[PDB]
């Protein structure tokens, strides 16, 4: 079978046979991410990712005897799961207070490690003592992250997801009827839930100016109707010929939308009417659209390896907008995702086989 070490040469759907180990590794892994420990975090991810791809549940250390990205520091945490049935380590981090406050604080829109650590040291340990504290100061992001904390913690359905997609179209389609709005990210990977609904937008006719102002024009429109609860519009920071660095994104746009419950058709058929929704819009040149999709579809690990594989194996540089060959000193183009995979010389993996 020979299991590639790269997630991009692996098929990882949503059929995990090793959640037991997986959530242990993601916990331990996510802990080093909060522990500013960039190195061990990697280890756990590679390992966790790998397992998520296995077609069977590991029931003994013998089953490990082949898989890659399986280091000692790890098999030891694995061996504990196999026996105890649970993880002493994993369980520990769960109780660690620093961890717990970092997760909890960080779970607020506008809150990252910086501000997370800030509040920790100040002795804060809850979001109630944080909001109420008549001293601290908050960004508009944090105000918005807090103001709608409740709904944002809640997952987002495909119903709700699709519900948003209509909205994102009736708008975009209005200012650029020759534009394609495709849902990206996790839902595009086959997931039943997610925390933000992503969309990549592109247009053939779209001009520089047009493809630019479009994003404002849409949010304007949402503002005029009280659906825009938050909005941050970063202008593109990409030059066309700026090869993949060994930031730099298109005009993206983070925001919270007011999803009116009446527009969501689900098996469920109220208090406010609506639900706050995190939404990301990415605008992109029609000619680079194939890299943005590959760039905006899952997953961290898939994207992570796609890149290291690209470099370390093909002396090529993959981007969210280009694919440069350092050898042929030429920029490869792709009218599709399949082409890109083709270029890197990889069997095509589907969006749902990308949940590495
Ligand atoms: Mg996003
Ligand atoms: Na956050």
């Amino acid at each position: 079978k020979k299991i590639s070490q790269y997630a991009c040469q692996r098929r990882t759907t949503l059929n995990n046979y090793n959640q037991l180990f997986t959530d242990a590794l993601d916990i331990l892994a996510e802990n080093d991410e909060l522990r500013e420990n960039e190195g061990s975090c990697l280890a756990f991810m590679r390992a966790s990712s790998v397992l998520k791809s296995l077609p069977f549940p590991i029931t003994s250390m013998k089953d490990t005897e082949g898989i890659p990205c399986l280091g000692d520091k790890v098999k030891s945490i694995i061996e504990g799961i196999i026996e105890d049935g649970e993880s002493s380590e994993a369980k520990a981090v769960l109780n660690d207070e620093r961890y717990k406050s970092f997760k909890l604080f960080t779970s607020v829109f506008g809150v990252g490690l910086k501000t997370a650590e800030k509040w920790f040291r100040m002795g804060f340990r809850t979001l109630s003592k944080i909001q109420s504290d008549k001293s601290l100061r908050f960004t508009q992001m944090q105000k918005a992250g807090f103001l709608y904390y409740e709904d944002l913690v809640s997952c987002v359905n495909r119903p709700e997801a699709e519900a948003v997609s209509m909205l994102v179209k009736e708008a975009v389609v209005t200012f650029l009827p020759d534009a394609l709005v495709t849902m990206t990210g996790g839902f595009r990977r086959g997931k039943m839930t997610g925390h933000d609904v992503d969309f990549l937008i592109t247009s053939p006719e779209a001009t520089e100016d047009e493809e630019q102002q479009l994003l404002h024009k849409v949010t304007d429109f949402w503002k005029q109707q009280g659906l825009l609860l938050y909005c941050d519009i970063l202008e593109s920071t990409f030059e066309k010929f700026k090869q993949p660095s060994r930031l730099d994104h298109f005009q993206k746009c983070f925001l919270i939308l007011k999803l009116d419950h009446g527009r969501v058709h689900s098996e469920k058929s109220e208090g406010k009417g609506w639900k706050a929704i995190r939404v990301d819009l990415v605008m992109c040149p029609y000619d680079r659209r194939a890299f943005a999709l590959l760039g905006w579809t899952g997953s961290r690990q898939f994207e992570r390896d796609l890149r290291r594989y690209a470099t370390h194996e093909r002396k090529m540089m993959l981007d969210n907008h280009a694919l440069y060959d350092r050898t042929k000193r030429v920029f490869l183009e792709a009218e599709s995702e399949e082409e890109i995979f083709a270029h890197l010389g990889l069997d095509y993996i589907e969006p749902w086989e990308r949940n590495a």
